[PDB]
């Protein structure tokens, strides 16, 4: 299962995957979740982006890494 119960996830993207980005909840456009980590619950009606993985881009999910984020999150995979 995809839990990574605490510590960060830094799940590798690969092309074609979805990534999940927070507006309000980012620190900065560079940071995001997988899709098994990003919850609704925590984004009711925040500006979302969720865009799909290319060569281009590339990294990891910061799910868990609370230098990334402004507000607390919980883990999709927790539930
Ligand atoms: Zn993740
Ligand atoms: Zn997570
Ligand atoms: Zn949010």
């Amino acid at each position: 299962v995809h839990k990574h119960t605490g510590r960060n996830c830094g799940r590798k993207f690969k092309i074609g995957e979805p990534l999940y980005r927070c507006h309000e909840c980012g620190c900065d456009d560079t940071c995001v979740l997988c899709i098994h980590c990003f919850n609704p619950k925590d984004h009711v009606n925040h500006h979302v982006c969720t865009d799909i993985c290319t060569e281009f881009t590339s990294g990891i999910c910061d799910c868990g890494d609370e230098e990334a984020w402004n507000s607390p999150l919980h883990c999709k995979a927790e539930e």
